[PDB]
């Protein structure tokens, strides 16, 4: 589990969005597997506007934080997980790690702030859902 919280925004995997989030739905994607939806109180996180290839990542599954590299954001194909069946997921980035399905939405950063979550596991690889792309989560 986990989420971003930037301005009176909210940055959760879609796959774990929830009735309140999507009774206040600002932009969902199936394929970025992401879901933004309201909040009433203001966030504590900045988002990264940059094309940085390292950064931190937390790992509930280990209690740790990994610093790792990572491949920029790209179309790529996903083994079947607990949570979604095998498909191509768009916006991705994939690093040497330890994921499994409960570590998603744990944050990757950069010197700059937020990077992504945490949205894909298995074979030694996690993979993270970019947002850094979307540069309304910083703006009205
Ligand atoms: C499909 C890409 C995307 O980012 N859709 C959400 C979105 N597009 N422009 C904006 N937003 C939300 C707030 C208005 C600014
Ligand atoms: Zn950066």
């Amino acid at each position: 589990s986990g989420a971003i919280y930037v301005g009176n925004y909210r940055v959760v995997n879609r796959h774990l969005a929830t009735h309140n989030d999507w009774a206040n739905l600002v932009w969902e994607d199936s394929s970025r597997d992401l879901l933004v939806s309201s909040t009433t109180a203001q966030g504590c996180d900045t988002i990264a506007r940059c094309d940085c290839q390292t950064g931190v990542y937390y790992c509930s599954s280990r209690r740790k934080h990994y610093p790792v590299s990572f491949s920029k954001p790209s179309l790529i194909f996903v083994e079947a997980s607990e949570y979604y069946p095998a498909r191509y997921q768009s916006h991705l980035m994939l690093a040497v790690g330890h994921s499994e399905p409960g570590d998603c939405g744990g944050i990757l950063r950069c010197q700059h702030g937020v990077v992504g979550i945490v949205s894909t596991g298995g074979n030694g690889l996690v993979g993270f859902a970019d947002v850094r792309d979307l540069l309304w989560l910083d703006e009205e």
